[PDB]
């Protein structure tokens, strides 16, 4: 398998430049338009074909901030295709050319948008259920302090679109995300609603504050042995020995995620807020410089 | 592209696991054998096909202590597949694990090994020239405790194999290896000689001593732009600024390797001595037990 120099007519291709749920992903560019994408192929043969699915959340999400444009999706050939806009680095990228040490008031800042990017989703009455490092990107140009969400590859539907009716309490039968933040009810066999997105990204915000979290593991290790692994430390770790010698909002946050209901709406401006007023009480400028742009 | 379960008839293909220079890595069984193995995939309508030349460069190095045993290499449909021994996790895998944190003992551990992969590749008249914690890999069972070195596509010859007349010094010609843990003569675009994979070597025990190495870069950038940003990092930290706060074996090691000439016989055994030296005055116990082992 050699990939041509254009997916059909429309699209040169480039080069891999990572993966996505159930896809790798390439920079391109669509020729007609002289515009630089980033081109997500899902091969036709797989036996659960997903990607056009997947584009149909991102038509649906599109408007919100910090949200990706699809440009297309559709076939060609051995592929299904999906063309989106091209955005920034990672924040998994950027936190490694940081050498995996990100300040205080960086972590803060990330906080605020990434937990607005998470109540957008849930507005559109999704849960994203990947939140990772790997799934937020920083936009281009004068949106270089802007953080995007990406990849609904994973994103399953908690509430009915026109009664607003949440999802039954039930055990899950969906694919998952990766073991490693994944929240304790996910590990438990649950179904994932709002509280589960939020007690990820709680999980994410400590791994950027220690760079390594507890219960890292070996990627030599099915992803059964990984969710067992994981399982058991993660449910012996208590909050507050995870969070110790952090600012206390952090365990705050996870705790108040953790004690959500099933089918309550999180009060995603107090998490927020949380937040803010370490940022303030620290005496932090509101100012987009973060740590990579120092360097 | 999807895989099917087999490569032709003799060849069981599991999940991928990873890549390699020029290919991608799998599991999978040698079902005639009943063996577990892991197999080297290489696209044939790629421009320059290497896996064949790789093959034949891990057949003349069999017998060496920590080299992986080949199985077969051969065409099947639209690849070329070299079929090898399953080895145990990566040194990067096992770093992770770890935290990104090695203690001293296991450092010192790993050097002796790695030196001593290094002399035998060159007993046999090759630079390997992607030295990496990527490509030295852990045994398994008896041999948990043994290091091996992989990945033989970037690999030249130094000497000729009749004569051992050493190549002339010139103006490298040939693809390149990583930039982070490439020699300064690398970057300067001179062709790399023994020396080159020793420095390489050094530069990898410092990333285990530190987590990170000073001239650490984004992904989000083409190998060009890699190049020239670490190279101007790497070009203006001294030795004694990378390693300072550390044993001060990890710089005499690195000024040794760098004051080699380019046709020098290194002393493989007084650079082995001086972390062995360091080994005995710290009082550790030569017993096997790495970092990962208390995990
Ligand atoms: F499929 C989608 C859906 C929505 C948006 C995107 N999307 C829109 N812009 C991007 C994008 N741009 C940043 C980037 N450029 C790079 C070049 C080389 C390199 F090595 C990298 F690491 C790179 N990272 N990166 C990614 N990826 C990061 C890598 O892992 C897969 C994701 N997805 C994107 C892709
Ligand atoms: F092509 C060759 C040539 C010579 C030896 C080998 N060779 C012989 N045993 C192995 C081997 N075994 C360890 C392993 N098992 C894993 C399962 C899942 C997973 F996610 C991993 F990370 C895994 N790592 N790993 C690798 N790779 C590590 C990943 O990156 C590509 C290299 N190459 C091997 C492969």
């Amino acid at each position: 398998s050699m990939m041509e120099l254009r997916v059909g007519n429309r699209y040169r291709l480039g080069r891999k430049i990572g993966s996505g749920s159930f896809g790798d992903i390439y920079l391109g560019t669509d020729i007609a338009a002289g515009e630089e994408v980033a081109i997500k192929l899902e091969c036709v043969k797989t036996k659960h074909p997903q990607l056009h699915i997947e584009s149909k959340i991102y038509k649906m999400m599109q408007g919100g901030v910090g949200i990706p444009t699809i440009r297309w999706c559709g076939a060609e050939g051995d592929y299904n295709v999906m063309v989106m806009e091209l955005l920034g680095p990672s924040l998994e990228d950027l936190f490694n050319f940081c050498s995996r040490k990100f300040s205080l008031k960086t972590v803060l800042l990330l906080a605020d948008q990434m937990i607005s990017r998470i109540e957008y989703i849930h507005s559109k009455n999704f849960i994203h259920r990947d939140v990772k490092p790997d799934n937020f990107l920083m936009g281009l140009g004068k949106k270089g302090n802007l953080v995007y969400i990406i990849d609904f590859g994973l994103a399953k539907k908690y509430r009915d679109a026109r009664t607003h009716q949440h999802i039954p309490y039930r055990e899950n039968k969906n694919l998952t995300g990766t073991a490693r933040y994944a929240s304790i009810n996910t590990h438990l066999g649950i179904e994932q609603s709002r509280r589960d997105d939020l007690e990820s990204l709680g999980y994410v915000l400590m791994y950027f504050n220690l760079g390594s979290l507890p219960w890292q593991g070996l990627k030599a290790a099915t992803k059964r042995q990984k969710y067992e692994r994981i399982s058991e430390k993660k449910m012996s770790t208590p909050i507050e020995v995870l969070c110790k010698g952090y600012p206390s909002e952090f365990a705050t946050y996870l705790n108040f995620c953790r004690s959500l209901r099933f089918d309550d709406k999180p009060d995603y401006s107090y998490l927020r807020q949380l937040f803010r007023n370490l940022f303030h009480r620290q005496g932090f400028s509101y100012d987009y410089v973060f740590d990579w742009n120092m360097l």
